[PDB]
């Protein structure tokens, strides 16, 4: 990549959630192996951020590259309309035996949004075949599904319940219900579905709240006769310390989105499981098919990610970086810049009492030959399973020293 | 794939419009090579569809592989945010580069619909950046922009809704412009945007029309200072025997949207192009970010499709299979079944009187040894570039079978 490579991206090419008119540096990447992004002068950084949820196995992973490798010699892509073929099969059956035991009919989708979409299309034509007047969703505040319109419409600006105040750390306070409630009693009756993302709310503020409020809300829909839709698509495939983040609550959803980490982070794909039920329901079709639905490559892909964690070495690697991340984190409770430390599973948040300086603190790390992507109010780590103690110690060392004082604040 | 592998598939994964109380049959493909599906039991079918516009470049495509396979080698994925890579950028140089002057700012997405959300996102963003009251979009009938909440929402069905283009691509009538033009009248102070499929209306009716009114809506948008948004993620990348569609009206838009055949049908991947003055008003007043956006993988594949066109050799292969569909397809005028019949670049359209029986017309095909895939009223083929003339004339012979008799249709 030379410098002239690097002009035209600044003024061609847009990042997700940035200017044209004044854009940050970016910094060129030429390739990544285990948990190292190699940049094009030749550092290698150690990656805090699975770019993005979804790289839990690393990059570059001989199981991964290998699957690859044998589905383009069968075929890349064909459609899914009328055809099937044995990527699509392997992944489902691993996706309906992984989650709860009602979850058995599956959507495949392109993206996360697009699987939240079909969720949210899922629970309207439920009840239009009913003949009832649903056309409302209940969902958090602080809640995030997607960039689309449809997934606009529940995200933190339908109706809005307040954000649940009680930790996952801490006590059950029962006066966090009191919204929910309030907003249930009076629209009951105008309500199709309850959108959630469990336990963790990701991009709209990283907070962890108590799993009594998943039994809660399960018990309502059950009473009401209204459905549940769980939003696990940073949450799924082990990231809280268990494979779902339902399973913290010992709860099961009506309709379970997943995406990111479901292909390990090589490329995209994403899913929408229902019930039976709702899946017979709106047949008497589901009214919904993305060009490349069920895409062979990112199914094989997929199915070799499932493969690893079938192996449950991913429980104790998650646990270890669980235990590592409290130990390490836990000084910058004591720094002036820090408002709240929070760790669950391979997620730890260091949530700051002033925004950050996103070119100024980006570089800081990449001098530190680490790779980690900071936003508002929330410097985060969530590496790779397979990290090893010595790198997580790198990652771990850099966010303590990048809240010691303002120089990265504001 | 076993059978309990079928069965699985059959009672529990859902496929593209088709219910799950009354599965209709699937086909179990193992491999696919050149511009042939090969299922389980070994039968091998030319390719009528190109899995849907995509696959312009056919199967397991040795330079497309051996691109795909390097990129695996250096990294399949990495994120985009504050990060870039040689795939993205070699990929939106060639965009930029062969798409018309005023577009040069790409957001990459993931899949057709999002990129058109994107396009109304930017829209609005702009609109509300002059600080004007514009929030309709004006659109035609019979038009398809993608699955998504946006996207249906100026599907044929609060936006606007002209009629149905009537002049084809047929000499024009002036009478065809008086539900656009009142339209634009009584709302002209609301509109943010048209929106349009260039020429080909696809998943709304397979409709031709003609490009004089891309002039047209050009230079109404152009006076009243309206977006226009050309939906090209059907008809790009050669398919209608021009470059991109918008080609035949010889008109730029304001906003461009990409998909399908960008990948050579190897993997999703879209992109949505619009204008500097665009990029730099929703700036200075865009709020999008699919977690895969720029996807090096998806990236390469487009790159390395992006180069075989680069070669020229489809414009001749669509012009022999244009001229190959209009002889081949004259057939079908004759038949008792048939509605209507039109052809344009490598897209034939056989329009019938009833709907198809799917179940039935599909085994038919797949008995033929072709994989064609109807739907509603339509039977149509779109093949890759590199078909065969034999390959060809198996799937215009097929067609013109199927519509002789009532057998294959109703249900
Ligand atoms: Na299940
Ligand atoms: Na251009």
């Amino acid at each position: 990549m030379t410098t002239d490579d690097l002009a035209f991206d600044q003024r061609h090419i847009l990042h997700p959630y940035t200017s044209m008119t004044s854009p940050l540096p970016v910094y060129p990447v030429v390739s990544a192996e285990g948990c190292e992004l190699i940049l094009s002068d030749g550092r290698r950084l150690v990656d805090g951020m699975s770019s993005w949820w979804a790289a839990i196995h690393g990059y570059n992973h001989p199981q991964l590259n290998a699957a690859m490798k044998s589905q383009i010699d069968a075929m890349s892509h064909v459609m899914f309309g009328g055809i099937t073929h044995a990527p699509a099969i392997e992944l489902c059956r691993k996706l309906v035996a992984m989650t709860p035991q009602p979850l058995e009919c599956v959507f495949l989708a392109d993206s996360g949004s697009v699987a939240v979409e079909v969720a949210m299309k899922m629970a309207l034509q439920y009840w239009q075949a009913k003949g009832e007047a649903r056309q409302r969703f209940l969902t958090f505040r602080n809640g995030y599904h997607g960039n689309t319109f449809g997934a606009m419409s529940v995200c933190d600006p339908n109706l809005f319940a307040p954000a649940p105040q009680s930790r996952m750390d801490g006590e059950w306070d029962e006066r966090d219900m009191v919204g929910f409630a309030r907003l249930m009693a009076a629209h009951r009756h105008e309500i199709a579905a309850v959108i959630i993302e469990p336990i963790v709310q990701g991009a709209g503020g990283m907070r962890m709240y108590h799993p009594e409020w998943l039994k809660r809300i399960r018990k309502i829909c059950d009473r009401e006769g209204i459905l549940l839709i769980a939003d696990e698509i940073a949450t799924g495939f082990g990231r809280t310390g268990k494979l779902f983040a339902c399973e913290h609550a010992e709860i099961a959803p009506d309709i379970l989105c997943l995406g990111k980490a479901l292909t390990g982070g090589t490329m995209t794909l994403s899913a929408t499981l229902t019930t039976r039920e709702v899946a017979e329901t709106i047949s008497n079709c589901f009214m919904h098919g993305p060009t490349f639905m069920g895409n062979p490559l990112a199914c094989a892909a997929a199915n070799a990610s499932l493969a690893i964690l079938e192996s449950g070495d991913w429980q104790q690697q998650v646990a270890d970086i669980e235990v590592q991340l409290r130990e390490q984190l836990a000084p910058a409770r004591d720094a002036e810049m820090v408002a709240d430390v929070r760790v669950l599973g391979a997620i730890g948040v260091v949530e700051t009492t002033h925004p950050v300086n996103m070119a100024a603190l980006q570089k800081f790390f990449v001098e530190q030959g680490v790779w980690i992507r900071p936003f508002g109010k929330l410097i985060y780590l969530m590496p790779p399973y397979i990290i090893l103690p010595q790198q997580l110690q790198r990652l771990t060392a850099a966010v303590n020293r990048a809240v010691q004082d303002e120089t990265f604040f504001c």
